[PDB]
């Protein structure tokens, strides 16, 4: 049962690893952004669409993986392991957490055809080299 | 944030505290019924339904976790600590994923309503006391 | 002034007494289903029916039932008063607040007539002997 | 939980908090005036109206603490600790009963919306300084 | 860039300057009346009328007041500061905020056209000798 | 009380917080554009609109505070203390007026639609890691 997070939504993980993985703003900034533009219509009781259905699950399971992280940073006696499964949260899973959240918030603030297309836009100027690319790069609109 | 997994299906965390940590099946009970009735639809191009998107996020973070203690397991150097954080990915964070997918798969198969209304029927059985308590306890079946 | 809290829906003290006083769930479960099924038209701003008017008044009582256990718990130096009044309240009070809850939350979940026929079918089973009465005891449907 | 006793009935626990403990009249005067003026309402099998519903489990729970009071009287073996509690009972209690009584039956008396108004009159008049405060505090009245 | 507050609602310093400043109650009496008959219209959405809005300002900005007193009464060292500039914030912004929650809260209660004539009826009467002044001082009403 | 000072304009304290502290202009220059461009609307016996009756009670408040440090500076007997109350009208002060001035200025000029979708593309841009960060930052223009 292998199944892609970005696959209902007409992306893919290919094509999120298409971006630079140092592209994606940071899991506090994303979830402050969800706070403060989706908050309310987050926490309602309806499904509003099914972008607000995944990041309601994301950012639950986000929120869990960071209890179990303060577990081990209380729980743990060994300073190893409690340093070593907290960093591991934070930077391993750090990165397909920051892609998934700014993937669902940006598809509610931009719309899913703008947020699909700026994929293949910003990757395809990434790598024309820059004495031949539009001087500044791409960013989301509208 | 104050976001609630059942708030958009009907129910409330509470509402499903009516049963008891006992129970839920196992998760590899409760993946193998998603795979044996719905990994055509979990693995498809298609939003099926609300449903569908909450068990198919619900499985990925599993599996997220489960990485994780797989790798707490073959990467930490300390065998204690090792073991005791995988005794909280299975036992502490398994109980609200055995009730999520309890909660989806059962919803996807006898439907949202039915599945909410045995959550309040089997939740007056088990506050009726055992000496007047009917032998019967409810069960989600189709019929 | 004497007045049966059950006369204004069709019951009395005697058809509650009619079942078991451990045929009621704890004040704790029944507070606990209260706060699970219906806490929001509970604290809504409208009379939604005569049950919910009464529910509410009575949550808010065992509650002031409760605070005088705690003042009792914390203020009375006695240990053997302190103990005393809290067992009464416990007990004595708590089976006349579990036949109170139950039958309101019942009323809510099954209807009234629902919860009136079960306090006349199940009080009328438990009095026939078990050679000659159906093998399985009543509960609430639908 | 949350539930507030006078959110039903268009009011508030502050908003009646506008007149001071002072003002309201005894639970003995109170219970004097239901019995006088309600008793056949309130002793009926008919749901009469929301406010009959609150004053009668109102006057009921009353009559539950003031057992307790009385148990705890001739039950309890410490005069010191009896007395402590009973005062708890008339008067740390007293005070909350004499204003859901005092609501309930001035409602019925002169109607939900008159009472509300005479507590934001009252309010605007208790806020007044004494010395520019005019002589007659508001009242209800039939008239 | 000199404002009256009052100048848009048809009042004006010198109005409310007619009434003592002994006859307007305290900042914690009115607070706590705008709590209890206006704190749901004060935290919605919308702007329920220009008498909201300008009450909702001067609830936030007393609040930065009564801040700033709190800081110098735990962050300041000495004593002698420490009490001098908190009793200016109870005393000589005290006054005018307590005549601004007062009038946006009486025009909330009563009406604007009621509260700018009890200015005058009120401060008209206090000026008149006692022995040919009606016996009873004005209140608002209806 | 739990009132936001942008909930009625569409927005929240949090959705402004898309703006770093170094974004917003100097009071003084927040003051100097309020009088440029709207003194006759401000100082009228008008409510032109929402914002103006905002902007109005916000400078008024403003000069009350800056009075309080001007009154504790040539009041005040100890310099220390003195100087370390006017860093926190200046400073620990300054920042949400240049927030809510900034706000119903820009609001006022560009109107409300306007300068909320800029707080989202700011938002956006500066979550934007520098590396790929476009070097036009999202500006409020009239054209």
């Amino acid at each position: 049962m292998d199944i892609d997070p970005y696959k209902e939504f007409g992306a893919t993980v290919e094509l999120l690893s298409f971006l630079p993985s140092d592209f994606f703003p940071s899991v506090r900034d994303l979830l402050d952004t969800a706070a403060a533009l989706y908050r309310d219509a987050l926490e309602s009781p309806e499904h509003c669409s099914p972008h607000h259905t995944a990041l309601r699950q994301a950012i639950l399971c986000w929120g869990d993986l960071m209890t179990l992280a303060t577990w081990v940073g209380t729980n743990l006696e060994d300073p190893a392991s409690r340093d070593l499964v907290v960093s591991y949260v934070n930077t391993n899973v750090g990165l397909k957490f920051r892609q998934l959240l700014w993937f669902h918030i940006s598809c509610l603030t931009f719309g899913r055809e703008t947020v699909l297309e700026y994929l293949v836009s910003f990757g395809v100027w990434i790598r024309t080299p820059p004495a031949y690319r539009p001087p500044n790069a791409p960013i989301l609109s509208t």
